[PDB]
């Protein structure tokens, strides 16, 4: 018969859930940024043209106003349109005479004879090029699709574990187990081996495998426990929906204390534990101890929940039991987002050595 | 005694490898190529050289002809030997006096200014000397040598799991249980406390630890199961080695409904929950809930899988046990195959942007 | 009742880290060559210098001797002092004529007439001004320091295991169980519901869970093993700390016969195999198997380890359980070094491009 302790592996692969929730999963990276040095570098450029170039963004009318294009439109083979948007914004603190100024001497290209800025402008315009060149690359902005945010990641992963976009408080306050939709007994709340659970998420399935109720507090309802019971005092036969008070006394087995580095293989680990562990049946896959018949808390029975999604003829849980499937979303969003920062990582240090040989008079004067 | 669901650990462990066999495995890894990107600038290099350069490749006699080493050898008193190769495998379409034009301008190349030409022929130069120094790299080929095929990962974990290239249908057609060597009783196939199994692979291991038989069918033949056991109806005292219909009875207990996408770190884990699993004796490891004497499927005897490669004083399961030595190889294999990928590619990028450059007609007059 | 093989889940889960003890564990990442690159970069811009500049690091007495600074110091006009260790490492070994006209040999720069040699020192010097400024690219400078070895973590894995820097060997020779404070019987040792245990690293954890007594060997001292109890003969009674003789027929149940690959993910996954593996009571949480009142190894008590830095309202045990904490320090310096080894590939890579650029005649010349 089921007895104390004998659900502690199925609860510690549960709570390998619940702890990633809350905020308390952490992205723990650096978002690959190349954007400062890049507009920096498209200034040095207009910085260092010629006044004969920087006179084509200033308006005919007036020196220190941006060239109204509907005004002064563009030539035909110019091909400057498109590229307009770009270099004014490059150009618009540089109409200003005092900066321009004030940029010549900041990239230490002020004063030098017209051969030395004629050489330094040549190799600034090549590096220019050379940095334009790699920040349009078309990896870039695929990459860039591919990021996500920490945010993001956290509201799948509470969707996955409490249906919600946020973690519940310690009264659950905003919070109803098994979507309301409990009704008769422990074992149609929880399944059996010809029919599904009533829970959706992964805090609810925890409930199922781990909650005492009145009939088995001394004996099945210790299975994931070592001295003492939950306590919850759930009583399934009278009132079907477990209250807050319940819920938190199952979710208080799990580390809701600390935090979690978001790796794509730490969620994939923690899947697989809780997937593997679903006994496939004929109609139903059963998580937790199970004896006969069904999940109804029954020390001769089960403490467990049971799945319609997968059957020994069917079904991945990562793809067809919905709360899995959602945080399997994580794990994709991970990948995708490891793969962009790192590959942005090759561009961004580009962009810094381009930068700072354009800032380097030794250099461009080589 | 050993009962319902008491096997559920070792069960998962084990369908953890088998979820790996079929063609479940994916090797989902890009095979980089830069030839493409490298060859066009190569032919860069030869369509903006001069015309002495491009007659050099040429034979004495018809212009479209090309340039019999034999016939005219080449000045010793030059390096032009090891690189004559690749020089007129560019240059071959280009002794074509009309396709050289057509390139010309596909290039952006063909014009005027003999003296801009000739700064747009420097750039050439440099940018493809920069770019074979950026493929250049030795280690290679031996790097391609540590590259393997989806395919011959998938006929190794086939091996590791079936001893065959294929894993078998749901009759196991063509399969032999045990190699062909069960006989007497489950506790001679399946192995004790002083002799191990007659099972090589992996599959046959899950056998010994979940097949039901003709005595424990209420007992411990239901160590993997929940509701109803597997129902093979196993007599080995009778007919020792078990048919593909009892086989495809407990096989049906793991996923063979998804994928797997095949990493080094999956193969590790997979192996590991195998490995520490496996209880270290004086004579044996026993892999499975064992109470008494053997692994014959008696409720106060054991439900389990013995070997004799590692024990309490010698053995590590990666490298003795047969069937997870191979699929270590595999793991081992992949390692490599990843590791060069990054030591082929690296190329990729930094070639890429160099042809955008050199077709950049204005990065051409700098 | 505690009975045979009931531990088994909790001596895999400690297994994976006695495993990781001794020098098991192995840092398999290639170890990054950044700064020796850049180092020998800056010897050939050395050797293709005018004599002139290398005769500015000899004194005037004896020229194979370094120039001492506070004999002949720098001029006070120049930047000398900002690059002067690096220009001396460079310098110091070109000092002997031999040794400079080799370098010159080897860097294909010996004998060049000199316009060329004027024509490649220009070239040199600007990729090695390329070279340099890659270098200051801050997360160059971080990854660098973010970089570890593979003593280092084996050290820090054997204080988590046996709280010393070396693995004992079969005696446990130098080693006391418990720090030597073990006292009165089984449950002072190991803890219970309401104090912790006496086990400060992971060995001793493993102890607890796992060694026979002198009273439970026919039922509770068989949780970790199948046929043949461990035998150790405990009498914590008589006399409380165990003998190394007993201390190794329980770390004999673990394979200390292999390797492990290092990783931050394999590293992080054993810690939570154990870490969730904990039953979370009012006052201590509990690893093992429980039924009662404390962890005395009687079978109707329990065959576990106490901690009571986690509860049900607080802790996390990477954090606060001390011998956990030190193996996730191990986690935490892999995950910063294997970002170190990822961000250093590109620009290692980059920088041996431009020593075999620097050493291609053909490409100085251009
Ligand atoms: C690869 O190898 C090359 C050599 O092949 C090497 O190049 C060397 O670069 C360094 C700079 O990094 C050069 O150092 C300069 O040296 C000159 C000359 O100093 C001598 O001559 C002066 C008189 O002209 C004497 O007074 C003096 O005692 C020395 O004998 C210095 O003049 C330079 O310093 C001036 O500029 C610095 C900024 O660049 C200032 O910090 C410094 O205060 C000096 O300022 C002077 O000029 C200012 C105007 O700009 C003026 O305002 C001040 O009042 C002052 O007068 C500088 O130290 C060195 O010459 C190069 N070696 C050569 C060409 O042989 C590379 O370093 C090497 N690559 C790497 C990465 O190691
Ligand atoms: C891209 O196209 C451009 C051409 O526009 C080039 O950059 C390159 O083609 C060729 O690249 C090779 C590799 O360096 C160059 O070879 C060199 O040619 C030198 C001159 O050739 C000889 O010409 C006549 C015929 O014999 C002779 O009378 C001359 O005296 C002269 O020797 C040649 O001197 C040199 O040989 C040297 O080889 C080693 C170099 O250190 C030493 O053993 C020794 O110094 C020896 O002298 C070498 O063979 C070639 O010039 C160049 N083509 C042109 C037209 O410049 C293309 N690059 C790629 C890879 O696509
Ligand atoms: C950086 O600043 C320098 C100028 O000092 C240039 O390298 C460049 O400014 C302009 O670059 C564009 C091309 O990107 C040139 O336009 C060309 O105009 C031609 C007609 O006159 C047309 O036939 C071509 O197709 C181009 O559109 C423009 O001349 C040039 N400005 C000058 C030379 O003053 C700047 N580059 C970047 C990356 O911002
Ligand atoms: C679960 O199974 C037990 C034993 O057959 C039964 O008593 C319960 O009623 C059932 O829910
Ligand atoms: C396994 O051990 C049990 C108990 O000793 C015995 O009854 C079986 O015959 C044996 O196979
Ligand atoms: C552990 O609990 C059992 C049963 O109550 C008791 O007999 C032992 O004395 C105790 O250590």
């Amino acid at each position: 018969n089921i007895g104390t302790g004998d659900n502690v592996l199925h609860r510690a692969a549960l709570c390998g859930i619940i702890e990633l929730a809350g905020k308390r999963a952490k992205l723990e990276t650096a978002l690959p940024n190349f954007q400062n040095e890049l507009n920096s570098i498209l200034e040095l450029n207009m910085t260092a043209a010629e006044p004969t170039w920087l006179d084509q963004f200033r308006d005919k009318d007036d020196r220190s106003k941006p060239r109204d294009l509907t005004k002064q439109p563009l030539p035909k083979d110019t091909n400057w349109a498109d590229h307009w948007t770009a270099w004014a914004k490059a150009a618009l603190p540089l109409l200003n005479d005092e900066t321009h100024q004030a940029k010549l001497k900041e990239y230490k290209l002020a004063g030098l004879q017209p051969e030395k800025l004629e050489r330094a402008r040549n190799t600034i315009r090549r590096l220019t090029a050379e940095a334009v060149a790699k920040a349009q690359d078309p990896t870039v902005a695929e990459s860039t699709a591919d990021l996500t945010t920490e945010e993001d990641l956290q509201k799948q992963i509470n969707q996955a574990v409490y249906s919600k976009d946020t973690e519940p408080d310690d009264d659950f306050n905003g919070y109803t187990a098994f979507e309301g939709k409990a009704s008769t007994n422990r074992q149609t709340i929880c399944g059996s081996a010809v029919a599904g659970s009533k829970a959706t998420n992964a805090m609810d399935a925890l409930f199922c495998v781990c909650a005492d109720d009145r009939t088995n507090g001394a004996d099945a309802g210790k299975a994931c426990v070592a001295g003492t019971a939950p306590g919850t005092g759930w009583n399934p036969g009278v009132t079907a929906t477990p209250t807050g008070t319940m819920l938190q006394k199952v979710r208080k087995l799990c580390n809701t204390h600390g935090k979690t580095t978001l790796s794509a293989a730490a969620i994939e680990g923690r899947l697989t534990a809780v997937g593997n562990l679903l006994t496939r049946g004929s109609a139903t896959s059963i998580l937790g101890s199970f004896l006969a018949t069904d999940c109804s808390g029954d020390q001769g029975s089960g403490m467990c929940v049971a799945y319609t999604e997968v059957t020994d003829a069917k079904g991945t849980p990562t793809k067809d039991i919905p709360w899995m499937q959602k945080l399997d979303s994580v794990r994709i969003k991970l990948q995708k987002h490891e793969r962009a920062v790192e590959k942005l990582g090759k561009p961004q240090h580009d962009l810094k050595t381009i930068l700072t040989l354009a800032k380097d008079p030794a250099y461009l004067q080589l």
